[PDB]
């Protein structure tokens, strides 16, 4: 699909790219600093531009093709941009595929828009994110990230491309964590992880089912799959999944 | 009533005009070029002042007393349009009365905002617009259609003031067929549509109602109806349809 | 909590102060011209604070710490930053506490956000503020308010702070009255309300009652309550009716 803007008042317009076809559409929302180009998103277009139907991938205000500055990023602009692409892009029932950060901010979306998102599906889903994490530290160091108004991240986060994180983007993602509430998504979820995952541990996906309100929720758990889950298997796993969750909901 | 605007923010401005009254109001959405001050629109806002209830008429952007350069305008924009009438004018729960492409909006507006809108009236309900008959044309004309960039409608429409179409126009109008999935409404719908319809074939609303997902559908056929149903006795049908409607619902 | 500001694109900017915690979370949407540091809206974030739920304060337009002319401001505005209020910076299920013409619009706020509105509060609920009074006025004082172009409160409203109200604001507010009609409020609601009130009568919160489609409606009655309703004893009311709501809810 080509690239198209969304244009937005007093926020930054957000580049995107649209398959007509039928509906339910299906929206990709990208890990943590991931474009829209990776490798998941482009083959969860094609396969629904196999089956026929709508789909939009996008890219997050500061990133890839998308206007804004990265340095004033947070969790909370990010979470709006899923709503503005949902609200002013998307058209109809809608199921959500969320990677990482993506699958974090699903659930708001859900959460937020419940008669037009019909069904989720996480990919190694960061809910709470690095919040998590954070609060878990030795309150020294938790002094010391304050102090110098960074954390710079573990090294196994370096291997992904991630080294540093601004104390002021900590503090604001606290305000749009979830796992201290039951999380009010009604529809159908379905939850990859890998279990070597070296950034969010699989038990993530274990307590976002359980704290989603819908009975209707699945963890699948892949014995050797990382944190990226791109491998040849780990997008057939994905499709299929996507498959059988358009079959259910028909 | 007399004229109000809405102001709205990066997009053109609304002309509107707005009866107080009792809840569920009636919102009228007009045919395509129609302003708001057509005969049927006119009959709708007096029938609600004699039974006390709300009402709002308002034009398209590009149309009649609103801001917006027509040249500009699309299928996709008047959707908008819609919605910011809905959104920021309408309070409560509202009936939605559509007049041809107003009758394709309403569809849109009742899948986006299905708490507030609670009955549908079509009147030659044109979903899926001229998308339908274009893409029934031969590949050929498709080609021809589209190296000129316009297309030059048949006579019959010239009847109504409707003369040429861009080819942009057209595609962008994609985004918004309906027909090709289930349409999510769950409430009361009521089809009008004239059996002599030479602009919208009567059998449009007989689809329409098959891929509502609300069991509640009825279809009104009249046997020497036309496009415009804005004979006095059509006048009449349409606001027993209104009454009745308002009956049932209480 | 601090001061935040929310920015809205050609409205006026909204100061607010946010608690973190659980969901659901409690929003205080305060009385005519009152401020967020009021009394009530302090014993509220206080409780929510020693619960741990989140907690929202602000100040409408042309209040307080936020952006806004006074002199133009109306009903129809203020019920529009609530929405801003309870789309742009709340998140989750939401309990919201109105007090007087907060009262009037939390209804407003449950009717337009149903999903997210899981309960209401009520403060000596100003419903239809005093465009009721305005028309129970002999027509002669009507039509010598129209001309001289405001209404001169009686002096019992003095006491409150309140002496002129300008005509265009007792008509504007005409289109948000919903007195007239069933009030399609689905969540618990519990309504407080001094049988002293000299600005609001009590019988106004049995009239919201009534006409609320919700089953689960209490009104709470205190003999020697006045409008304000915050002696200390009214406070340990207002605490109790949230904590009973919450256990309730949970
Ligand atoms: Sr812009
Ligand atoms: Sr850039
Ligand atoms: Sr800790
Ligand atoms: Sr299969
Ligand atoms: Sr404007
Ligand atoms: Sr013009
Ligand atoms: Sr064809
Ligand atoms: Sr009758
Ligand atoms: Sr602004
Ligand atoms: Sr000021
Ligand atoms: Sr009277
Ligand atoms: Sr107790």
């Amino acid at each position: 699909a080509s690239l198209s803007f969304l244009n937005r008042s007093e926020l930054p317009n957000l580049a995107y790219k649209r398959l007509k076809g039928k509906t339910p559409g299906i929206i990709f929302i990208p890990g943590y600093l991931s474009n829209m180009n990776g490798i998941k998103a482009v083959a969860v277009e094609e396969f629904c531009k196999s089956l026929g139907h709508a789909f939009i991938r996008f890219d997050y205000s500061g990133i890839g093709s998308s206007d804004g500055n990265l340095a004033e990023c947070t969790v909370g602009k990010w979470r709006k941009d899923v709503l503005s692409i949902l609200d002013d892009v998307a058209e109809g029932p809608q199921i959500l595929v969320g990677s990482s950060l993506g699958g974090w901010l699903m659930l708001h979306a859900a959460i937020a828009r419940p008669e037009k998102v019909i069904a989720l599906i996480g990919i190694a889903t960061a809910a709470d994110g690095l919040v998590t994490q954070y609060h878990a530290l030795p309150v020294e160091t938790q002094k010391e990230i304050e102090m110098k108004g960074e954390w710079t991240l573990p090294s196994r986060y370096n291997k992904e491309g991630y080294f540093r994180i601004p104390y002021s983007f900590i503090k604001e993602a606290e305000h749009h964590c979830l796992l201290h509430s039951p999380i009010p998504v009604t529809c159908p979820v379905r939850l990859l992880h890998g279990m070597k995952d070296e950034i969010v541990p699989w038990q993530r996906s274990l307590q976002v089912a359980d704290r989603i309100v819908s009975p209707d929720v699945d963890v699948i758990l892949r014995k050797q799959g990382d944190h990226r889950m791109k491998e040849k298997a780990d997008i057939h796993l994905l499709i299929c999944t996507i498959d059988d969750l358009i079959d259910k909901l028909s």
